[PDB]
DNA sequence: GGGGGAAGGATTC
DNA sequence: TAGAATCCTTCCCCC
């Protein structure tokens, strides 16, 4: 198997310097403001020119004006980035009808029947980045390996706007050498949970008795990293398909008064229908963020579709449901829906 | 911030 | 070698 990852590059931020080019230079950053306070809210991306000084995903909207007070800040815009993203999805399905779209900005094409080695696949790497600049004026990453996880670790070493093949050989390498930290799917829990175990390595895994393993990462982690290990991870190029559709609120007051949320609430409902479509849930839940952060859920299937009219009464009962088994107040609340009807995939 | 999947407990055959 | 399928909420990851 050959795999070609394309991964669009600081994506959000990128789309409002196409569609405002005097942006291009300049530290952007694309911000979701939250509405509590004055850039309350956290970055959501930023370009090159604002990560290089620490600007990045994830840090409050405060806290990077510090850093880079003149840097351009803009509020997130996804409905365009999602329109820009699918014309550059369609472009890619000519180049392979094997294709996966991961996220937004990244997919995996299985080019197997395409190229004959890693060298055409180099080229068609090459050809892919030159025809999405000049449709779209995007750039970004290609990935090349024998499987979906070392295409985009080569895609992780050689962003942005790089292109990087890793060969069977340096598949080895890197089953020795790599900061098992750094294998997607591994985050800050597992790499210290492993850690603890004094796995460092891919290889590492192979000696370690594979219930001791299991016992602190979980059996479905154990396994993947012992089939990346040993060379024998296989995991195929598929569609994939929607789950679930829902929208959460930041309420202005931390709160425990169903009145009060309800507002809120009702809105998460109205947005999360709005995006829902035509595509209609069997399963509602609710989601509570409470002050500590945490997160509580309430949920309920119906052996039907769900009105918005049934979605109003259903939401506010599961709301009394997590308001009577958690004595936490509550800071954001909203709404998910699963279940779709009619296929496989399209719900949880 | 949205959203997918696995962990782990409970249920039921 | 071994309860195991399934449903539910929490946990963890990532984009
Ligand atoms: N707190 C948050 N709020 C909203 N969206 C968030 C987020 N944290 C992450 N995201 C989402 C929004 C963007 C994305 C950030 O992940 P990458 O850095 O992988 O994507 P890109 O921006 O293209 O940078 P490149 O791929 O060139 O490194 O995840
Ligand atoms: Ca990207
Ligand atoms: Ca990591």
């Amino acid at each position: 198997m050959i795999v070609l990852f394309v991964d669009f590059d600081y994506f959000y931020a990128q789309v409002e310097e196409v569609l405002n080019p005097s942006l291009k230079g300049k530290p952007v950053v694309v911000c979701v403001f939250s509405g509590r306070f004055e850039d309350s809210g956290a970055v959501a991306t930023a370009n090159y020119e604002a990560r290089k000084f620490g600007v990045k995903a994830g840090i409050p909207i405060v806290e990077a004006k510090k850093i880079l007070p003149n840097a351009v800040y803009l509020p997130m815009r996804k409905e365009v980035y999602q329109q820009v993203s699918s014309r550059i999805m369609n472009l890619l399905r000519e180049y392979s009808e094997k294709i996966e779209i991961a996220s937004i900005d990244e997919a995996y094409l299985d080019i197997s029947d395409k190229v004959r080695d890693y060298r055409e696949a180099y080229n068609l790497g090459l050809e892919i980045k030159n025809k999405i600049l000049e449709k779209e004026k995007i750039t970004v990453t290609v990935g090349i390996s024998k499987n979906k996880v070392f295409a985009k670790i080569a895609a992780d070493m050689a962003k942005p706007n790089g292109i990087k093949v890793i060969d069977d050989e340096e598949v080895k390498r890197l089953i020795r050498e790599l900061d098992i930290a750094d294998v997607p799917g591994i985050g800050n829990i597992t790499a210290e949970k492993l850690k603890k175990l004094g796995i460092n390595k891919l290889v590492d895994t192979l000696s370690i008795e594979f219930d001791k393993l299991k016992g602190m990462i979980g059996e479905a982690k154990a396994k993947y990293l012992i089939s990346l290990a040993r060379d024998e991870y296989n995991e195929p190029i598929r569609t994939r398909v929607r789950k679930s559709i829902g929208r959460i609120v930041t309420m202005k007051r931390n709160s425990r008064n169903l009145e009060e949320i309800k507002p809120y609430l009702f809105r998460a409902i109205e947005e999360s229908y709005y995006k829902l479509d035509k595509r209609i849930p069997k399963a509602i839940h609710v989601v509570a963020v409470t002050e500590d952060l945490d997160i509580v859920s309430r949920g309920r299937t119906f052996p039907h579709g769900i009105s918005k009219e049934t979605a109003y009464s259903e939401s506010v009962k599961l709301l009394q449901k997590i308001l009577e088994e958690d004595e936490r107040k509550i800071r954001r609340i909203g709404v998910r829906f699963s279940k779709f009807i009619e296929a496989i995939g399209l719900d949880k």
